[PDB]
């Protein structure tokens, strides 16, 4: 038992590939035509074909259920967010939020109602805290996590 | 930009943790209580809490949309499948299928309408073909892939 791929169903493979490339900078790493795999092992699957695979009528496949999300982290968070703001027809789920543990993140939909969240890298949230004057033990408490955790994220930035 | 987690929304964190553990053998690797991460970086998220996070009324969150799936591979595919058949209340999406490229796989739902697919490991599909007499070049053509690809998986 090994988890390998998250598959998302899309209406149009070429448009989604473009959306993920223009917006997230995600490129293809494997192509089967009707099923393409993006960096991170995110598989895009064409709907019509999908219907045959799982044997469900077109009515049995709903989108925008808001029941899951693809989660990403970006080193240059601000620049990404601000580039995202210059773009048109970006369907945001909500305004940019700040998680309980200090991490800024934004959430928007792809072309098919699938939620994408991209937030600051955890290691950068820590460093932000460590520079405002907090001790490492304090930071660990501030974020409801152990000092072990913080040290593993720090030596990876 | 680094993809880190697939998050799935569930009605009950403890029941899902149990479901993923009993059925797939998936254990927890990180716990925030209301948001638990399983092996593979699959994050379970409690619905009520989720509603607050993305600001949507309970009616705006639908399940069983069949618009995605979590994809797994298992070395001991048959034994897993047959263990799965002895269990009760397993919501299958469909009968066990065979993909165009030769791979057997089954699909079933978790406790919240999320689709799970677990299939044979690719390397085992390949090896199977290579033993029935096919050349490596033939296998690559049989599966619509390159010989480069097949050589990688066979060292796994």
């Amino acid at each position: 038992m090994k988890f390998l791929n998250v598959l998302i169903v899309v209406e149009d493979i070429e448009k989604s590939k473009k959306f993920y490339y223009d917006v997230l900078g995600l490129k293809v790493i494997c192509d089967f035509g009707e099923n393409v795999v993006l960096e991170g092992n995110i598989s895009l699957q064409e709907k019509k074909l999908w219907l045959e695979f799982i044997n469900k009528s077109d009515s049995e496949v709903k989108f925008n259920g808001n029941d899951a999300e693809l989660y990403f982290e970006e080193d240059n968070f601000d620049t990404f967010v601000e580039r995202l703001s210059t773009m048109k027809d970006i369907d945001y789920v909500h305004l940019a939020i700040e998680h309980r543990w200090g991490q800024r993140a934004i959430r928007f939909y792809d072309l098919d109602g699938h939620i994408i969240e991209v937030g600051e890298t955890m290691s950068s949230v820590c460093r932000r805290f460590l520079d405002s004057g907090l001790s490492i033990d304090e930071v660990a408490k501030r974020m409801d996590v152990t000092v072990e955790y913080i040290e593993s994220v720090l030596e990876l930035e």
